[PDB]
């Protein structure tokens, strides 16, 4: 069926949307070619439209069922839990979208009389209406993107109202939380931090006789997954241990909202159909996450690849497996993608093996290689630095909700990039402000979190160690592509940020306490009396385990 149907409305922004990076004292800082940033907005919609409004194939063979028979067998040992109105309510940002029916984020957390009933009657209303669509609003996402030698045109978002919204929390929740490690174990991309992550992929590349591996992207994976896929989906679901009011509202997400709906516009009308994942909804990230594994890991014994192992995040998918020879591997790979195209996941960019590590990339990033103090090897992760310092310039000049740049800095602390130019940058500016104390809302795997900036120190030691803190001698192919953004971009050169990290650092270091931990780890890089990094004391007692358990793209969670 036809992935998006439309009416001929177009999809409008409920109030004024900026393109254009501001001229500005603050971020000019940054990065000078200012008019290279930019922001999507709705005007490009259309286009959009186009990229992803197309009739799917697909044709499922006995690979794919034998696979989700495996997938539904473990799926089988879980027992989720329900969650009361509560703890789903507990569980919403205060920035999420208000409802339609006089209640907000804000009346949502504070369990407010007016919205904890109509939620309690949209779940009633889940249990007993099992056909009825639920009404979706669609809207041209504006994220921050740099020039290209023209531009990306605006994601589409579909989301429910928020009385849904906590609705799926409560019957599903549980669910996207647990399920996918126990489906999908070590393949499952989110349970892992950065440095587990890399440790994954790497310890998957050594355990090989002679390693091949390659990322695979799907064009557009969501306007791929197909009503089947999403039923499918729902199965592995049904054979959880669940409530029966949790059976239902799941059987009735599915056929009522899952499967697909109707498109309303901001300003109220029918834009059209979906037949589709959307991409604002709870499930998104998990069943994205098990569709993408179901069909790779089927599409590997079609195309005859030998011992593949998956590391799937959502829609981003990557593949390590025992080589067979270079012709044997490029049959092999392009088998692979046929199989893929015929289970409705057709490539964008024609997939390439790949017989360097450190050349693969997934999640938009890679696995690279510098030096501790020591002077040993330490594998990160890292990945090109233009749309974070972009967005950071964007960040810098207005006020956003996300800080793209703080969970940057959190999720990149040992790269080269992050430490020269993020670190600094902010700290810097905070220092200036006197803002040091405010913490900041951001965003880890999808869910939003709060952090203070003077707990930067501990968060990056527990999460990488304190090698992320002394890392050096990175390689010539980190270093080349960094220089080459910075080029680009038009951001200061090394010794710029040097000299101005120097002195946030001696800043840092007079005003004591928490501030001295920051200017003495995290910029021990700049000055060349170097000091003794020791264990620091709040590091061994941080609970960051919650961080990387699933992921909530798109699933309107806030981790408090
Ligand atoms: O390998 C390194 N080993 C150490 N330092 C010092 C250093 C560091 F260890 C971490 C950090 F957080 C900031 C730093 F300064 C480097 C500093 C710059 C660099 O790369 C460049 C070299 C020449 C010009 C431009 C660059 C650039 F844009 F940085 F890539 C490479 C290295
Ligand atoms: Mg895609
Ligand atoms: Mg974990």
């Amino acid at each position: 069926s036809m992935s998006y149907t439309w009416t001929g409305a177009l999809i409008t922004p409920c109030a004024a949307e900026e393109s254009k990076l501001p001229i500005n004292p603050l971020s000019n800082s940054l990065l000078r070619h200012h008019n290279m940033v930019y922001a999507t907005t709705s005007r490009s919609a259309s286009l959009r439209q186009k990229k992803v409004t197309f009739d799917r194939l697909q044709v499922l063979d006995d690979h794919y069922r034998d696979v989700l028979k495996e997938m539904k067998a473990k799926a089988s040992t879980v027992k989720a839990k329900l969650l009361s109105i509560e703890e789903a309510c507990k569980l919403t940002p205060p920035h999420s979208a208000k409802s339609k029916f006089g209640y907000g984020a804000k009346d949502v957390r504070n369990l407010s009389s007016r919205a904890v009933n109509h939620i309690r009657s949209v779940w009633e209303d889940l249990l007993e209406d099992t056909e009825t669509p639920i009404d979706t609003t669609i809207m041209a996402k504006s994220e921050v993107f740099c020039v290209q030698p023209g531009r990306k045109p605006a994601r589409l978002i579909v989301f429910p109202d928020l009385g849904v919204r906590v609705c799926e929390k409560m019957a599903l929740y549980d669910v996207v939380s647990t399920l996918p490690q126990a489906v999908m174990g070590s393949s499952y991309g989110f349970q892992y931090s950065p440095k587990q992550r890399v440790e994954f992929l790497v310890n998957t590349w050594k355990s090989k006789k002679c390693p091949m591996g390659f990322s695979y992207d799907t064009r557009c994976f969501d306007s791929t997954v197909t009503e089947s896929d999403i039923r499918v989906e729902e199965s592995i679901y049904q054979c959880c241990d669940l409530a029966p009011e949790a059976r239902q509202a799941i059987r009735s997400l599915t056929e009522r909202l899952y499967i697909g709906g109707p498109l309303t516009n901001s300003k109220g009308q029918n834009c059209g159909y979906r037949r589709c994942r959307a991409s604002g909804v709870l499930t998104t990230s998990c069943g994205n996450t098990l569709t993408c594994y179901l069909k790779a890991t089927a599409a590997c014994r079609a195309a005859k690849l030998q011992d593949c192992t998956m590391l799937v995040n959502g829609d981003d998918l990557v593949v390590i497996c025992e080589s067979a020879g270079t012709q044997e591997d490029a049959a092999a790979l392009r088998a692979f993608t046929e199989a893929m195209t015929r289970y409705s996941a057709p490539p964008g960019d024609p997939p390439q093996p790949e017989y360097d590590l450190e050349l693969i990339t997934s999640c938009s990033s890679n696995v690279s290689v510098a030096h501790d103090a020591s002077g040993k090897r330490v594998y990160y992760l890292t990945r090109d630095p233009t749309t974070p310092l972009a967005r950071a310039a964007w960040e810098t000049a207005r006020h956003t909700p996300i800080n793209s740049w703080l969970g940057n800095i959190i999720m990149y602390a040992p790269t080269l990039w992050a430490r020269m130019i993020l670190m600094t940058h902010f700290f810097s500016i905070l220092l200036a402000q006197e803002q040091l104390e405010k913490a900041l809302d951001c965003q880890i795997y999808g869910a939003c979190y709060s952090i203070e900036p003077l707990d930067l120190p501990q968060i990056i030691e527990r999460l990488h160690g304190l090698s992320a803190f002394t890392l050096h001698s990175y390689s010539p192919g980190e270093i080349n592509r960094v220089a080459s953004c910075l080029r680009k971009l038009g951001v200061p050169p090394l010794r710029t940020w040097r000299h101005r990290a120097r002195s946030v650092r001696a800043k840092l270091l007079s005003q004591g306490g928490r501030a001295a931990t920051c200017g003495r780890y995290l910029f021990n890089w700049a000055v060349r009396t170097k000091l003794k990094l020791t264990p620091i004391p709040a590091a061994s007692q941080l609970d960051l385990s919650g961080w990387f358990v699933a992921g909530y793209s798109g699933g309107d969670i806030y981790h408090s």
